[PDB]
């Protein structure tokens, strides 16, 4: 299969907005962490590939999707890095939960599409 970068940022992003709507649980996703501002200077040792919503809208808006299992891998990667992270009991754990099986809903039917 072939893919036309706007056919895939027009499939995909609506998935991305899905990610984006969700309120609080969104907002730790929505630019990079920034070790400094929350006072955890092991971040960066413990996530080697950091990622954000910010970036892959950035990446989807610069074509920089071949195929759309690259978008979903850094969804995900997005999701594992805070759950790796983060304690369970924690805000930012049970936020990333949620967004994951708001991703789940979304991304099914249009990966069959
Ligand atoms: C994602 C992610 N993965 O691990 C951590 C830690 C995060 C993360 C990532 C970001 C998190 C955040 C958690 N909690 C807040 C709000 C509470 C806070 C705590 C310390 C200092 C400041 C705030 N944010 C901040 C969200 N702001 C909202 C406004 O735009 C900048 C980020």
């Amino acid at each position: 299969k072939i893919f036309k970068p706007e056919e895939l940022r027009q499939a995909l992003m609506p998935t991305l907005e899905a990610l984006y709507r969700q309120d609080p649980e969104s907002l730790p996703f929505r630019q990079p962490v920034d070790p400094q501002l929350l006072g955890i200077p092991d971040y960066f040792d413990i996530v080697k590939n950091p990622m954000d919503l910010s970036t892959i809208k950035r990446k989807l808006d610069t074509g920089q999707y071949q195929e759309p299992w690259q978008y979903v891998d850094d969804v995900w990667l997005m999701f594992n890095n805070a759950w790796l992270y983060n304690r369970k009991t924690s805000r930012v754990y049970k936020f990333c939960s949620k967004l994951a099986e708001v991703f789940e809903q979304e991304i099914d039917p249009v990966m069959q599409s």
